[PDB]
């Protein structure tokens, strides 16, 4: 359920969740969130917390 994003950027360094039952969905959250939060870059994902971290 609880999905969570790690923003690891070069001038946003925090984490955020979701409550997603989809983890595409979750992804798709998370991708709309760092792009509406102006960040971007490379996606590292562990399913074993469900941590999405997006790297600059």
């Amino acid at each position: 359920m609880q999905y969570k994003l790690i923003l690891n950027g070069k001038t946003l360094k925090g984490e955020t969740t979701t409550e997603a039952v989809d983890a595409a969905t979750a992804e798709k959250v998370f991708k709309q969130y760092a792009n509406d939060n102006g960040v971007x870059g490379e996606w590292t994902y562990d399913d074993a917390t469900k941590t999405f971290t997006v790297t600059e």
